[PDB]
């Protein structure tokens, strides 16, 4: 179903909110998107230290390396994937039950493509996006105005 929500907070509150949501929310596999390779690597490192089996897969990584790492995610050796973007298919993230946009996507098309992938084939799940500046808010409105998708503040048949 990929229920979509957003949280408006300062960027320096993101780790705090992220950590909070991960213990309170029920989840099997999760994917978290960040805007840069540096943030991708660091966030995964922070999570692992917090005893969260996370792994980073980012642009620049050789096709074979991405798959080896993603394979670990698929076999549940890692339950949290931190990525900079979606890659080809096979990178079937529709398996996740939660998708976080730690950093708001660059634009509304990217945002839709991500929820479409995390919810591919109409699979169920939750989508949570962090809004930290007026640019992020603008994009959020773009998604709602352009696609008429329902995104509210965080408080079989097609899903």
């Amino acid at each position: 179903g990929l229920q979509q929500y957003y949280v408006k907070l300062k960027d320096n509150e993101k780790n705090r909110k992220l950590f909070d949501l991960l213990d309170v929310l029920e989840f099997n596999q999760v994917v978290i998107f960040v805007k840069s390779v540096q943030r991708c690597i660091a966030l995964a490192q922070l999570l692992v230290e917090q005893n969260f089996p996370a792994i980073a897969i980012h642009r620049g990584m050789p096709q074979e390396e991405r798959l080896s790492r993603y394979q670990q995610f698929k076999d549940f050796q890692r339950r949290i994937l931190v990525a900079t973007n979606l890659f080809g298919r096979g990178m079937d993230i529709e398996r996740v039950n939660i998708a976080f946009n730690y950093d708001m996507p660059e634009d509304s098309d990217t945002y839709l493509h991500r929820v479409a992938r995390a919810g591919r084939f109409g699979t169920k799940g939750l989508a949570i996006t962090f809004v930290s500046d007026e640019n992020d808010a603008k994009i959020l409105n773009d998604v709602q105005d352009r696609f008429e998708v329902n995104i509210s503040e965080l408080p079989e048949q097609t899903r």
